[PDB]
């Protein structure tokens, strides 16, 4: 039937829509503090509220997508997303704000966001890693593709911003209907390959809901997660402090972007090569090292440069190695719902993190304290993901028994 990379673009093409939306904030900053009387951190709660429903939403989509397939939760998804992203064109209050861009179009993206990476992988137990990375790299993408489209929407006169929530949520659930409509696992049978009594089998929801490893896993999920939302709104920042001028240190941390997308696709296909835990936990380890190797590196463009690269490459790893664990773990089969509740602990990582990082600063009047705890927040992180070896496969007596 369909050509087993048909997938990967659906997967590419979901997570961008879903980067768009997560991007979109930043670009109303300023014209709503324009209109209403509404600081940066009244708009920037409703994006926290967005990473919140979002990650949160993941864990009934994995659910849905298990019990009744990916495509209904990818559309329904879209519907969702573009209901919210559109409403949030015509309001006038934060609540407002609030509920159509927080809670609506966040709960469309994280029905979105979820199902692709849990059905690519399934076309491709050969490359699993990179299955997912294919499925994530759109957020990488989001950024990229919104920023210039939210300011000519923004700056053209009989336009506004009003316009961009419009004309982009409009646009947005055209991708992810498009996405959804393609979407499904290889039938039941027969699976896509060229190459490949004890009789194992793959885990169910409960059985690794239960698992230990698998709340090992939610710890550094979180962990990670945590550390890079509350250190990376702060690197410009850091820059500036240490004496360079705004658009120089805007300048040295705009690569995270570059590592941050490419990470997700280059670091699945390295551990579809070599294996997973070393490499995750080196990860894990840099991404330590670079929290304190901000003290002296942070002061110069090249510097400045190099942290945000690798901040962005550790970060943007996490979310194809996770599921690339998960999976390593588990199995694909209970996948939706295994990584629909693993990824509930970057909902709260998100909810929290840029919050607490921006009160340790405040507090302090400094970025020691903050850059200090994502540093060991990464340590846990790396211990929990080296120490951490997949469980035992299961036997599956209920298949055992049928020979003879
Ligand atoms: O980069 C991603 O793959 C998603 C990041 C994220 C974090 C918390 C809530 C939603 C999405």
């Amino acid at each position: 039937t369909m050509p087993r990379w048909v997938p990967l673009l659906l997967g590419l093409l979901g997570s961008t829509t879903c980067g768009m939306l997560l991007y979109a904030w930043s670009v109303f900053i300023k014209p709503l503090n324009a209109e209403f009387g509404w600081s940066r951190a009244e708009i920037a709660m409703a994006f926290a509220i967005c990473c919140l429903i979002f990650g949160l939403m993941t864990f009934p989509a994995g659910r849905l997508s298990d019990k009744m397939g990916p495509r209904k939760v990818v559309m329904t998804g879209g519907v969702l997303l573009a209901i919210g992203f559109i409403l949030s064109g015509f309001i006038q209050s934060k609540y407002q704000l609030y509920i159509t861009y927080g809670v609506i179009a966040g709960f469309g993206g994280g029905m979105i966001y979820l199902p692709p990476i849990a059905t690519a992988p399934k076309w491709w137990p050969d490359r699993r890693a990179l299955a997912t990375g294919f499925a994530v790299v759109g957020l990488g993408l989001g950024s990229f593709l919104m920023g210039p489209l939210a300011t000519y929407i923004i700056e053209k006169p009989g336009m506004g911003w009003r316009y961009v929530f419009w004309y982009c949520g409009v646009a947005m659930g055209i991708m992810a209907l498009i996405a959804g409509a393609f979407l499904e696992p290889p039938p039941a049978g027969w699976k896509p390959a060229g190459y490949t009594p004890k009789v194992t089998r793959d885990w169910t929801y409960e059985e690794a809901k239960g698992d230990t490893k698998f709340w090992l896993l939610y710890l550094a999920y979180f962990c990670g997660s945590f550390a890079g939302l509350m250190v990376i709104g702060h690197l410009a920042g850091f820059g500036r402090d240490a004496g360079l001028t705004a658009m120089a240190a805007a300048g040295a941390v705009s690569s995270l972007a570059f590592s941050n997308a490419a990470t997700r696709i280059l670091s699945g296909w390295f551990v579809d090569k070599i294996g997973i835990r070393v490499y995750f936990a080196a990860l894990f380890a840099l991404q330590t090292a670079a929290m304190i190797a901000i003290f002296q590196l942070g002061g110069s463009v090249v510097g400045l440069s190099i942290v945000a690269i690798v901040i962005g490459w550790n970060y943007g790893a996490m979310f194809t190695l996770f599921p690339a664990t998960c999976l390593q773990f588990y199995g694909p089969t209970a996948q939706g719902s295994n990584y629909g509740l693993l990824f509930t602990a970057c909902g709260l990582a998100g909810f929290a993190g840029p919050w607490v990082g921006g009160w340790l600063k405040d507090t302090t009047g400094t970025y020691y304290l903050p850059f200090l705890c994502a540093a060991a927040l990464c340590a846990l992180g790396t211990a929990i993901v080296f120490m951490t070896k997949p469980p035992e496969k299961k036997h599956a007596l209920e298949l055992e028994v049928l020979f003879q």
